[PDB]
C-alpha cells in the first residue's frame, strides 16, 4: 500500500536525475547511438512511470480520456524506439566485426545521425496514430488491440524477433572474435608447430575481407608457408620490407607470423580488425607474442607499437561488456511481461511485470559510466 508507491516513487527519481546526466565531446558512433537509449529511457522513466503512479489507486485511473491516450501512446512510441535503437546497436556492433573495412571505415556521425531518425520514426508513425486516431469506466488499454490474438502478434513481432536477432548477432561476434584469439593465441603457446602457425594465418584473413589486398597477401604467405610477388604485395608495408624479407629467405616461420601481425597492426587502417581479437585475447600470450614478433623485426624503433595497441585492446574490451549490459538488462526485465503475454495470472502480477519494464530503465545508464 505505501511500499507501491516509494519503490516506484524513487526509482522514476533515481532514472530522471540518472538520465539527464548523459545529456562533451564523446562523439564516438557507439555514443550517437546510446543518446536516442537515454532519451528514450528519459521520457518512459517520467512520463510512464508517473502515470502508471498514478494509476495504482482504488478509483482505477484518474484523468481519463485524453491523458489515457496520452500516456498509453508516450509508452509504445518510446518502447519501441528504445526496442528499434538496440538493434541498432547489435547491427552496428556485427557489421563493424564482419565488415572492418569496407563499413567500419564509413561510420561517420552523418550517415548514421540520419538512421537514428528512421529508428524514431518507423515507430512513432507506427504507434502513436494507430491509437491516437483510432476514433471500462477507468481501464487504460489500447483500444485499437483490444484482443488476445493481436497482444500475442505484437508481443511477438516487438520483442521476440528483435530478441532472437540480438543474439543471434551477439552469438555471432562472440564466437568470430574467439576462435581468432585462441588461434592467435596458440600461436604462441605452441613453438615449432605448424598447426597453429598457420592457424594464426587463416584467422587473420578470416578478420581482414573488405580489402581483397590484404587477403591476397594472406593467401601468398600461405601458399609460401605451405611466386615472385612476395616482395611486390609487401612493398605494401612501409619501412618494414628489408626486415620482413629477411625473414623470408627460410622452423623460422613462427618469428615470420608474429613479425606480420605487428606490421599489420601498424597502419591504423586495418589496426581495429586486429585489435578486437586482441581484445578478446589472452592478454598475455598475445603480449608475448607481439614482443617476440617485435624482436624478431630487429626492432628499428623499439617497442613503440605493443603498448599502444593494449590499450586500443582495453578500450574494445570496455565496449563489448557495455552491449552486454545493457542487452542483458533489457531481456531480464522485458522477459516477464512477454512470458505472461505468452501464456493467454492475477492482476496483482499483471502490474508487478508492466513495472518491470521500467526497471529496465534505471539500469540502463550504469554501465554507461
Ligand atoms: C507497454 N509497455 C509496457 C511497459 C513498456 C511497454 C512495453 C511492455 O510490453 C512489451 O514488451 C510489448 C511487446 O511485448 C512492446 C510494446 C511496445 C514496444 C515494444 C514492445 C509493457
Amino acid at each position: 500500500v505505501a511500499f507501491i508507491g516509494i519503490t516506484t516513487g524513487l526509482l522514476s527519481l533515481a532514472t530522471v536525475t540518472g538520465n539527464l546526466l548523459v545529456l562533451t565531446k564523446l562523439k564516438t558512433v557507439n555514443n550517437y547511438f546510446l543518446l536516442s537509449l537515454a532519451c528514450a529511457d528519459l521520457i518512459i522513466g517520467t512520463f510512464s512511470m508517473n502515470l502508471y503512479t498514478t494509476y495504482l489507486l482504488m478509483g482505477h485511473w484518474a484523468l481519463g480520456t485524453l491523458a489515457c491516450d496520452l500516456w498509453l501512446a508516450l509508452d509504445y512510441v518510446a518502447s519501441n524506439a528504445s526496442v528499434m535503437n538496440l538493434l541498432l546497436i547489435s547491427f552496428d556492433r556485427y557489421f563493424s566485426v564482419t565488415r572492418p573495412l569496407s563499413y567500419r571505415a564509413k561510420r561517420t556521425p552523418r550517415r548514421a545521425a540520419l538512421m537514428i531518425g528512421l529508428a524514431w520514426l518507423v515507430s512513432f508513425v507506427l504507434w502513436a496514430p494507430a491509437i491516437l486516431f483510432w476514433q471500462l469506466a477507468g481501464q487504460c488499454y489500447i483500444q485499437f488491440l483490444s484482443q488476445p490474438i493481436i497482444t500475442f502478434g505484437t508481443a511477438m513481432a516487438a520483442f521476440y524477433l528483435p530478441v532472437t536477432v540480438m543474439c543471434t548477432l551477439y552469438w555471432r561476434i562472440y564466437r568470430f572474435r574467439r576462435r581468432g584469439a585462441e588461434a592467435l593465441e596458440r600461436a604462441f603457446s605452441l613453438e615449432d608447430d605448424k598447426e597453429a602457425l598457420l592457424a594464426a594465418l587463416d584467422a587473420l584473413a578470416e578478420a581482414f575481407a573488405d580489402d581483397a589486398e590484404l587477403t591476397a597477401l594472406l593467401a601468398l604467405l600461405r601458399r609460401l608457408l605451405e611466386l615472385a610477388a612476395l616482395r611486390a604485395a609487401l612493398t605494401r608495408f612501409p619501412e618494414f620490407r628489408e626486415a620482413l624479407l629477411a625473414l623470408l629467405d627460410r622452423a623460422d616461420a613462427r618469428d615470420l607470423v608474429w613479425a606480420l601481425v605487428l606490421a599489420i597492426a601498424s597502419d591504423p587502417r586495418y589496426r581495429p580488425a586486429v585489435a578486437a581479437m586482441i581484445a578478446f585475447g589472452d592478454a598475455e600470450v598475445l603480449r608475448a607474442g607481439l614482443l617476440r614478433g617485435a624482436e624478431a623485426l630487429g626492432l628499428p624503433g623499439g617497442e613503440a607499437l605493443v603498448e599502444e595497441i593494449m590499450a586500443e585492446a582495453e578500450k574494445e574490451k570496455k565496449a563489448a561488456r557495455t552491449l552486454s549490459a545493457i542487452l542483458l538488462a533489457f531481456i531480464l526485465t522485458w522477459t516477464p511481461y512477454n512470458i505472461m503475454v505468452l501464456v493467454s495470472v492475477p492482476e496483482t502480477l499483471w502490474e508487478l511485470g508492466y513495472w518491470l519494464c521500467y526497471v529496465n530503465s534505471t539500469i540502463n545508464i550504469n554501465p554507461m559510466c
